[PDB]
């Protein structure tokens, strides 16, 4: 129902700009875990991260994902992750990812933003909607990384192979593919107030 479902299809079928699971769990994180240290990098219990998907399964907007159901603000951070890993075709689509590598080899700052920039607007409307406000959050996070440790850089460890995936496979090139995933997430959250 929710989870692995096309996003595209999914908003459009609850008429919202992005999917409840995106918003809900923005909001459960923003509200009690910016300060939280490793946030999206701590695992919480994979059990219980399945345990939130079985919820917005089963109830969408009506799912709870409150501190008294789930503790551990990592659960939630887990379960976010986990949509967008579900995604059928990814954040960043299968179609848009190769522009998107192109910004990340290029050496220029400037050029480099204006390529990212170019890559942006080829995502559909409903992908590029949903990772404006996932780069917007992430952007908190890392104002908060005297207290959580959580960095631009340590996050597009964490997110680039789940925004995206590489179709490659070749031994070098994945490396490279991995390393430029996880710079073109980092570039997104430092200028995402200027990319956006």
């Amino acid at each position: 129902k929710v989870y692995s479902c096309d996003l595209t299809t999914l908003v459009k079928a609850h008429t919202t700009k992005r999917p409840m699971v995106v918003d809900m769990c923005i909001r459960e994180i923003e509200s009690r875990g910016l300060n939280s240290e490793g946030l999206y990098r701590v695992s919480g219990f994979s059990d219980l991260i399945e345990d939130v998907k079985m919820a917005f399964d089963r109830d969408g907007e009506k799912a709870d994902i409150s501190v008294n159901m789930y503790e551990d603000i990592n659960i939630i951070t887990g379960a976010l992750k986990l949509y967008f890993r579900d995604l059928p075709i990814p954040l960043i689509t299968y179609d848009a990812y190769p522009k998107f590598i192109e910004s990340a080899k290029i050496m220029d700052p400037d050029e480099q933003l204006e390529t990212l920039h170019e890559a942006l607007k080829l995502l559909p409307p409903a992908h590029c909607e949903t990772l404006r406000y996932l780069m917007a959050h992430l952007k908190r996070v890392t104002l908060h990384e005297k207290e959580n440790l959580m960095n631009a850089e340590n996050l597009g460890i964490v997110f680039g192979p789940t925004l995206m995936r590489s179709p490659e496979l070749d031994a070098m090139a994945a490396l490279n593919d991995i390393r430029y995933q996880r710079l073109v997430v980092e570039l997104l959250i430092k200028n995402e107030d200027i990319l956006f």
